[PDB]
């Protein structure tokens, strides 16, 4: 049956009722802001998904992906960074005083999203791999022998927060803000005005990229360098967990291509043959829907 | 009943015969040298396993932990950086043959360690928790909800050769070779000869920690430097595993109360409460025995 996925954001909410193919139906998209700015965040978990399960009454589970730290137990919201509201919430507890009739899970949004990737994307059924979803934020989740990893506490592989050779976390030195900051820095060395992103008004990722597909030297240096830092950071992930399967996800991964020879350079540069000779890097290709379907994908289980 | 745990390492191999208590017995240190230049190291499992269950009739199980990579079967011996010998080797397969009526496991030997402290340690049944093992090289081994981490493919937790925020791996580092070096350099930019150490013959872990009990300013510096290096990898391996139960052992640990203020503030400064606020960081009691201890741990299992 049909299942409701909920992907909980700092910008926005995500509804959707997911087959079992993996096809969203009735997509719905929120709020943040609107939805703190008002009557609130759990006042607008309840109105919505009341909304839901009114036109769906043959929906019988919800599963819902949190952007922050979840408890051990998946019943409490501790913290997001995000959305400084929701902490030690029992939200299975309430949720199944209120719909004894419906099954409700809830996870981290990063690890719902490698769920999604398992059961619905490219490489499904891949048993052992990590997604990195490189956004604003870098977020991750983990398959280990075919089951979600959660760490020893129950939020693990918040790797967008590990240490670089430079000092800075990886999610500020790779994360989408940080991408434009630095091509910025780069655009202001380039005193003899070679590059071409000079032109563009606002720069973002994908401009980036188009500009590093036409041969520009300032945009493939760029890509070159964020790929060395992503690829010197899988180095210590792959040491401690011993995984070698890659899939790339979020605003940044459309320049695969781009960044992809320096992360694999980085890889080989440092790791021994155990872990390269058949490693695989590849592309995730559910892209933003990964969140909600892994949420959805939580029921299924 | 008695088995036999072996800890198989690059300059000396151990046996021993293990009691459900924790005490070894008989314990017999060979090599690694003299097993290498002679008739080989395999030559040399045959022949001293051979003499000691003639001595222990009643031994059933032989456990032994290797200092390298192990197959994810955990039936060959891959590869040891300082034993160039062993490849592809069915080891639990030929003494089974050899030895119908005993039953043999092998293990890395870091994750042994792990595995003795964890049966018979001062923190024994810890249930989620890292062991440290700073010697020559950075060993480690994780209990994760009572049962030994291994990884994807077997082979996790090489967190030695981990990147810090210098660039080198952790081992090249803090290893007890490059402490030394380290202490050396920094003797030399002490112009004015202020340290106390300029006197003693040949450096070691325990002589600069001797210093430092004194309260020798450049002793004390050296201990810092290391605790803030041990730190910065710790922050990146809690934040992928989701651990904050940490036992340190090897040569170094001697200086525990010299590196671990550093080391704390450096968790500190980089992990929010939600890791820091239920933290441990104890000492190996286990010293050099753990990985003969766990090795014998396996066949308890």
């Amino acid at each position: 049956g049909m299942i409701l996925g909920i992907d909980v954001g700092g910008t926005s909410v995500k509804f959707g009722l997911v087959t079992p193919e993996g096809e969203i139906q009735n997509a719905t998209r929120f709020m943040t802001a609107d939805w703190v700015n008002g009557i609130g965040f759990v006042e607008s978990m309840k109105l919505e998904i009341g909304n839901f399960l009114k036109q769906y009454p043959i929906v019988k589970g919800v599963g819902i992906g949190w952007p922050g730290l979840v408890s051990l137990d998946r019943t409490k919201v501790i913290l997001l960074p995000n959305i400084p509201s929701v902490v030690n919430v029992p939200i299975v507890e309430i949720l199944r005083s209120e719909f004894p009739h419906i099954h409700f899970k809830i996870e981290n949004d990063a690890k719902c999203a490698a769920l999604g990737e398992y059961y619905f994307g490219e490489n499904k059924r891949m048993q052992t791999f990590i997604l990195l979803a490189l956004g604003t934020g870098v977020g991750s989740g983990v398959m280990m022998n075919g089951k979600l990893f959660i760490g020893g506490r129950g939020n693990g592989t918040e790797v967008g927060h590990m240490l670089t050779t430079r000092g800075k976390s990886l999610e500020n030195q790779v994360g989408i803000n940080h991408l434009i900051a630095y091509t910025h820095e780069q655009l202001a060395l380039d005193v003899a005005k070679k590059s071409s992103l000079h032109t563009i008004a606002e720069l973002s990722p994908k401009v980036i990229a188009d500009h590093a597909a036409q041969g520009d030297a300032l945009a493939l240096a760029v890509w070159a360098d964020i790929g060395t830092i992503i690829g010197e950071s899988l180095v210590n992930i792959v040491r401690v967990m011993d995984l070698n399967n890659i899939l790339l996800g979020g605003g940044i991964s459309g320049a695969f291509d781009y960044f992809v020879p320096n992360l694999k350079k980085a890889m080989l540069e440092h790791l021994p043959t155990y872990y390269t000779d058949d490693m695989y890097i590849g592309k995730a290709t559910l892209e933003n829907d990964a969140g909600l379907l892994g949420a959805a994908g939580l029921i299924m289980e």
